[PDB]
């Protein structure tokens, strides 16, 4: 549970937003890329796993599950690469709701920057700091500190 | 002290590596950019502060301390922007030693990727996971969790 993350790919403005969600907390990291390739996804996972103790990633589609570059990054970074089959049907819903919330936030900040990447990092910040009372950023730290102890 | 970070700029292969270090733990985030500008530094701090509870940043030089774009991102993200004067002379040495360790790690992985940005993210991963016993990634989570509690 503390080490499990889910990849999610959404689209805006003709670009791709790649998201990793820490499933137990709802905390996210995200980036804009011009298209989802195995190299971009592999690089994104390398970044994530240098920052948080990523044990397992549920990939966002079969092409990223198949990609030998993504499998190579997961090998390098010590991550168990898994499929993203929603054996719990509530998973599809949680991810659709997250993309809709993120896109809502991006539209709320969109005029505050020229480049979509800037708006998406403002949206990561607001999402992670939003009190629901704890924020997603507080929950991930507590979950992982509990695991370390 | 759980919220205090230090910016650091180092050079390799004709490029710039921008580093944020969490002072109490030694944990780092880093990125490669073609040159250190106010916009690149402001974007980097926006990313950092959406991922960790960044209260204070000691900027790496007077150009980033002065930059109105850097000041605007620190306003947006709720960061107190401070200068980086090493009132403790041990601060100079610690940053120099970190740059030398990071460049050593980059040389140890350099032939495992074409692009320097890849090598630098491998080096962030190795640095954050190295036990010296706890790793910097463990120390930062424990420090912030203690603080939330
Ligand atoms: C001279 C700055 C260029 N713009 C000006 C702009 C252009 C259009 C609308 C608003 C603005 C505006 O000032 N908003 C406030 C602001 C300030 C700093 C800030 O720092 C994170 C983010 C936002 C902001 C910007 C900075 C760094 C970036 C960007 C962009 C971008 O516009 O996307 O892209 C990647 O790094
Ligand atoms: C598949 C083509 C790309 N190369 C091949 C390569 C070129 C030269 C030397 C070694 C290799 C090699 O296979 N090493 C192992 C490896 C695999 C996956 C991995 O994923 C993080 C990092 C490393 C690795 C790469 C992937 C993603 C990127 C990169 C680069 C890069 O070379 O820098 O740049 C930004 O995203």
């Amino acid at each position: 549970s503390p080490g499990i993350w889910q990849l999610d790919c959404t689209h805006l403005e003709g670009k791709v937003i790649l998201v990793a969600v820490h499933v137990a907390s709802g905390y996210i990291e995200a980036e804009v890329i011009p298209a989802e390739t195995g190299q971009e996804t592999a690089y994104f996972l390398l970044k994530l796993a240098g920052r948080w103790p990523v044990k397992t990633v549920h990939t966002d589609n079969g092409s990223n599950f198949t990609s030998t570059t993504v499998k190579a990054a997961c090998w390098w970074a010590g991550i168990k690469q898994e499929d993203g089959i929603p054996y719990n049907p509530q998973s599809q819903g949680v991810i659709e709701s997250m993309n809709k919330e993120l896109k809502k936030i991006i539209g709320q900040v969109r005029d505050q920057a020229e480049h979509l990447k800037t708006a998406v990092q403002m949206a990561v910040f607001i999402h992670n700091h939003k009190r629901k009372g704890y924020s997603a950023g507080e929950r991930i730290v507590d979950i992982i500190a509990t695991d370390i102890q």
